[PDB]
């Protein structure tokens, strides 16, 4: 499947050039995988910055905070990237790159809200960490996050700036 | 198995070698990711020389093709797109979106830039207004011509095409 | 497992050799007209050797193949083992003038046995018409006909059709 | 699909380098073998560094759990033990039995005490009985205390968790 | 697992020109057996090949796919019948080169072909098999369209006398 | 999945003289016990053998074809619970050298063995059990008999006073 | 997976062909090639086949049995565990005074139960045959002794003549 470049397949290059990609849903292996590769990246200079690439429809809530908290406990700064999407937990990751430096390409779709075992109380305080996050990161009131999680749509790259999610729209090809 | 041939490759990394990106069967956000990263990795071996892109496929996730396409427009090198086979869908954006004068197509190859067949209707005809926009840049045709034949579910010859302005080149001869 | 000598295909590869075999699809596709550019660049006037052991496919992977065959410059041998059917047989035929070969027990169907619209359906089916005629040298009639019978013919009689030039009697 | 790091390690294997042990998804047969003989290679290497197990699991069979459990506490390494994600079940264990002063979470861990629900009743109350004397070795809590907190189905915060004695730092940066 | 001795042993097999068909026989059987067989043709003409036979037959096309292969190249081709070679495996076992066909004491063979396309189809085919069987058998039409009816199995001794095998191994 | 290690893990334990038996026990896991178990006696006939139990157990001519194993080996063997040792494990355990059986203080043991071929013959291959155990634990037919009947685990303490295993590790 | 030469490669350059599970023309397949490759690193010394197997498909048994009995090298083979059906007969085929069992395996000659049932018997007279040949009991006791459905003790079936030694290790 993957093909080899000059040997390494080409992820592997990726990650050589301190480029980690989170495609596809999260899950309890994918951040595994995430945060092992940021703990790594970490260790090898714990002063170059790491990019991080996002096209997910987000995942589980546990997972995605665990590589979230990571993200904030690494010394490294990381810009992010989204390509194609990133919705629910996906645009928590995008969201929690460092200042000034969360890029979109132009025809991204965001997604803020949260796509709908387990006692209510605890989905609950879920959310209320998620609340939390997004005001922490995007600047806003927990009021306005509320009222803005409720509502079922994806951003526009230009929306999700003016939002607080992104810094950076690059349209220049 | 992939053969091997002749250091000693799979054809698909020897063809990545020669700057040829394969786009083959339904786009998803497994191919999406391949794509960017091939695409990625070319720009770093040089900027300059053009890159190849051999489209045969039924199209896919729409989300998928236009992160292909953001990673295509964002590159500088020109591509060159080869449309082998069929390119629907999605798929018709992709060649669409080589650079002017360096989209070709085989003569048997079947072009469709209609969207056949879990989301909110208003978001599908959001990105379906980027179909519309996009596709009008790249053909240098009206939205009105481009939603009219959006509509209509059928192929078109790659001789129509070029006349559409999905093509430059048809290589009739050898 | 496959036994290695290289991989057994990969060695044969080297002698120029591309084995289709099995049900033509974008798979199978990809993985030949990878083979065929590839040693075009390898040399661009030696021979390329097809050997042909299929029962059809997908039309637009079939004429993916048949596209490249055409568009690169070497010689095609086109060998018919075992069977050579429908898209399959579009293959063998589509082989250099001269160098179209049979096994003497090879069965050879160009009929297409048994997402898509039906004028769309038909407009292929005009496409291999005029392949067939062009290559064959019949009359579009006598494809039209031959096509509609669900049939195999001989090596000996698609030689006769002018699918093939030449029985490897024994 | 697993990166490859240059000799050449997959991803595990070099943090392996590191003595860092991944215990992630759930605990079973196989997980507890695969932990138990990096522990052992690890304690080899050398028995004084210590060894850092990151946690992210929902749990698994406690049998499987309580035989990593002994290995953590048989080899003579200081083990500094990280839950991120969460730790639930027998995950809070592993999480509780890291050395005094090494049992770190992130600040937004779910920690879960108890126990979500093959063999006879009296056996599933004999492991019960186990765990809580487990858990008030380590938490220092009474087993009356641990007893009453392990019936509620509920998640503990960090903080929350910190008070109650599985953790003994919340840390949100490298101090 | 195929222990290695370097090569897998099935490989190692190959350098001793030891081609093993074993198991049904399917289009993609017949490609890993033509590719061998032109193989130990390229690395000589001359010496002879060795069929290991060990299977249930298969699919018609297929068969006929080796057995072609084995008349066209130029090389003796010893056939040797491990277990079974029932329907179109013991074609292969017939088309060996006279005088070099060899089985074991226990060895179950069966030339009728046991139990998609039009029926006109099959008849062709079959009419084939019949050619082939009496020309390698040295036998009527009359008597191979006889004996390919019944379902059952010769032994050794029974295939010998048939015109199936020449030599039969002793122990 | 499994890590690296000029090893997997794995073969870098068995380079130590480390047998692990893991999860069920069928003929495939036997035939691998059995392999590496007649290797290390020709790497030496002196030095121990180290064999690691967490085991369900499973068939049970499985299990005895490792049992013959390591009574056909000149090798001291320890033999080590960890986690579990139920039905067939639990005997792997017991036919350990003398001296040289232990358990981690967690461990469960079990003497039963929970619940095709004849039922005469399920009970001639159970009659080899009572053989077994015991030569091995010293106890009576009748007292073995017994016990395999009650379908319960004991506890490290319990079998070591039962005569399963002879050192409880306890922890430091 | 497999420990590591692989732990089975290693064990065939001793000369030790393992056949534990079922059988069937895949496993003669395998252990066909093995039986001949190590004949032809010579044809002297002993080749060592160890039998863990329920039996299983008789005509992949009977290519097996027929290889070990072309081969010019002596065969021991051990009963490991159990020899059941067709396992039972590829045990007996080892040379004479080199079969072994281990104490506790469990031994049946009984068989067990796509063609026809003529052709069936067929296949069960040449097994009469071959377990007459090498356990020298007459026809009539083989013919009967499959007939029970039972397993019997190494010590047991060393007295019907299927095995010669019994490892009291």
């Amino acid at each position: 499947l993957i093909p080899i470049v000059v040997a390494y397949d080409i992820y592997s290059r990726l990650l050589r050039e301190r480029i980690v990609c989170v495609m596809g849903p999260i899950d309890d292996s994918v951040a595994s995988l995430v945060i092992a590769q940021l703990l790594f990246l970490q260790s090898e200079s714990n002063k170059k910055p790491i990019h991080m690439y996002i096209n997910s429809p987000g995942g589980v809530v546990t997972a995605g905070l665990a590589i979230y908290d990571t993200m904030q406990y690494i010394l490294n700064p990381i810009c992010t990237w989204c390509v194609g999407q990133a919705a629910s937990m996906g645009s928590l990751l995008l969201a929690a790159g460092t200042p000034g430096m969360r890029h979109s390409l132009p025809n991204s779709r965001i997604m803020i809200h949260q796509p709908s075992a387990i006692q209510a109380e605890e989905i609950m305080k879920l959310k209320k960490q998620l609340y939390n996050i997004y005001a922490k990161h995007t600047k806003q009131s927990l009021q306005v996050i509320e009222s803005a999680m409720e509502r079922d749509r994806y951003m526009s790259p230009m929306e999700a700036q003016e939002f607080g999610i992104l810094d950076k729209v690059l349209v220049h090809p």
